[PDB]
């Protein structure tokens, strides 16, 4: 059945719950991003109202099918009126049409969804700065110290400089990205800006990224995987196998491949930095893993929270187990104590 930190209470809305059939009481359905865990069960078939930003509307409908008069797309940093409850779309800092969403109640109380979110400072100088929110429903993916992680902007930079020494020391090696769903696309962007090249992709990928207001984004991909030297292919392609046999593909065009897989956390953050990680290699193939997250560091979580100052948490994720609900619960005291709310 729906679990609780799905509903928005004073409402008939529910955040992310597409997958449990009718929902008794839902008058609204909101969709904070296009991640399969969060939209599964959508379809074409599907007859109540969809709320969610312009690009997660242009999926919904490219994608899946769904028809556009149950689509409702919002204008982010806007007040809009729904079902007669006023609600804010604000940037989460994930994918691509990824949204948080400020609910006010009519009784006063104010909540805040995050969705999935990489808490930023920028976020301090929102409409959330505006008024007090006293319930927060919180992306809580690595919600315990040990998850650190470096800037986006730090990853980029080690992506760029790789991948550029490594194809002008060599003009026949072929740079490979992986994907699974959207989201990370300044990793192969950034790398195929530098080498002067489109990305190159299947034809399904490519749609999908037409659908993502990127700007000038027809001068930087392409379905014609020969005039490029960046490939995106399937994440379950990017190991030894995959990748010798994607070679042969090419033609003797290229001899050797530099391929990026981008993790969330890997227990190699602990010790190493990114300056100092290494590649797997067999033979003319190099595999790099890269710390590019679009959730919250633990101290990023943190910051957000001892700022917002909220007077109620409810996680949204890692909520299965008891020891993970009991070890989370332990932080928010700590955090609370710390900052004095
Ligand atoms: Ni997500």
């Amino acid at each position: 059945t729906c679990p609780f930190y799905k509903k928005i209470p004073g409402t008939g809305f529910t955040v992310d719950a597409f997958q449990y059939g009718v929902v008794e009481g839902c008058t609204a359905y909101f969709l904070t991003h296009f991640h399969s865990d969060h939209y599964a069960g959508l379809s074409k078939h599907f007859t109540f109202p969809v709320y969610c930003s312009e690009i997660t509307g242009n999926l919904l409908k490219n994608k899946l099918h769904v028809q556009e008069q149950y689509i409702h797309p919002l204008p982010l940093d806007t007040e809009c009126i729904v079902n007669g409850v006023k609600v804010v779309l604000l940037d989460a800092n994930h994918c691509p049409g990824a949204v948080m969403i400020l609910f006010y109640l009519p009784n006063g109380t104010v909540i805040l969804h995050t969705g999935d979110f990489r808490a930023d400072p920028s976020m301090e100088r929102s409409l959330l700065a505006d008024q007090k929110v006293h319930m927060l429903y919180l992306d809580t993916t690595y919600c315990s110290p040990e998850y650190t992680f470096p800037s986006q902007q730090e990853v980029i930079r080690f992506a760029i400089n790789t991948a550029f020494e490594a194809v002008t020391l060599n003009p026949h090696a072929l740079v490979v990205c992986g994907t699974y769903s959207i989201g990370k696309e300044k990793v192969f962007l950034a790398i195929a800006d530098v080498l002067g090249s489109k990305v190159g992709m299947s034809q399904e990928k490519y749609k999908t990224l037409q659908c993502l207001n990127i700007p000038e984004i027809n001068s930087l991909i392409t379905t014609d995987m020969c005039s490029s030297l960046v490939h995106l292919l399937p994440m379950m392609q990017i190991n030894f196998k995959g990748l010798q046999s994607h070679l042969k593909k090419c033609g003797g065009k290229y001899n050797q491949i530099l391929a990026f897989r981008p993790t969330g956390w890997t227990h190699s953050n602990k010790f190493t930095r990114i300056a100092d990680v290494i590649p797997q290699t067999k033979g003319n193939i190099s595999i790099y893993g890269i710390p590019y997250s679009e959730h919250s560091s633990y101290l990023e979580m943190k910051r957000f929270v001892q700022w917002l100052k909220p007077q109620k948490i409810i996680p949204t994720v890692n909520v299965g187990t008891w020891k993970s609900r009991s070890t989370m619960e332990k932080y928010f005291r700590e955090w609370k104590l710390e900052a004095g709310y």
